[PDB]
């Protein structure tokens, strides 16, 4: 019950923490309204729990503005240690597997992520909202077109 | 924009500890556990360097996928390569859907504005690249009114 497999290549992923952010609200107002002033593309984000990163990718192209919005936006935080310097990792690569709606997700998440795994393909984040049935993993831009061969052998 | 949705009743694991950054295959452990257990999983996310995993299931499916995750991770939970298991229960996933372009731009920095406006705690976000679509993991008690004042600010 397979809808396709996706990839982004050539992205570049920020990663904003610090031992302050799980008590300073509207965290992730403040990156997502420095990214829109911006006019920068945000084509994934994740946080895992309030303590952890809100990381989010960009296309490479993008990379450098977002970096200066990014420190405009908080460089008090970031003066302050509030913030962790801004984490910023380039030449990663987006794949995605796109169910036909959401029930049968759950065969293909753990294939997916076992085709991935088989081929030694290091997972750097990973997102699948509740909404649509798709699954959305950040790899090494390297990895991109093998890790796409592998997923579409185990899912077709 | 084309919706803005809510899911009630919800819990979510976080698996965390130094072996999830180095050991091979963590993420696909945990999802073939969650399908042996024939459980639905509605969210994921992994965000930080450390690379922990957080999940969400229907809080019907809580305990059978907690004891699906301590037998699937008994040894790593005993030699410490994994912390003990974190479980938050009462949750909801409130989730906006938009239309064909890159709108979340204006969408998403908005929604986040709707939120913190109402003083609503952020407790994991996911938004992958194939949708325009983007889920906020909040406590149930704010659902409610998450989506009354999201509905507000995109409509």
């Amino acid at each position: 019950p397979v809808k396709g497999i996706s990839n982004l290549n050539n992205m570049a992923m920020f990663s904003v923490s610090g031992p302050g952010m799980k008590g300073m609200v509207g965290m992730a107002a403040r990156v997502f309204a420095a990214m829109s002033r911006a006019r920068i593309s945000v084509v994934l984000i994740t946080q895992s729990s309030s303590e952890y990163s809100i990381s989010f990718c960009v296309p490479q192209s993008d990379c450098v503005r977002a970096e200066r919005a990014m420190q405009e936006e908080f460089y008090l935080e970031l003066k302050e240690g509030l913030l962790e310097p801004l984490a910023v990792t380039e030449r990663l690569a987006i794949i995605s597997v796109v169910g036909d709606g959401m029930r049968t997700l759950r065969g293909i998440s753990a294939k997916f992520f076992a085709a991935l795994a088989r081929a030694n393909i290091n997972i750097v984040a990973i997102a699948q909202g509740s909404s649509e049935r798709s699954i959305s993993v950040v790899v090494n831009n390297d990895d991109a077109t093998t890790g796409v061969r592998v997923t579409h052998q185990m899912l077709f």
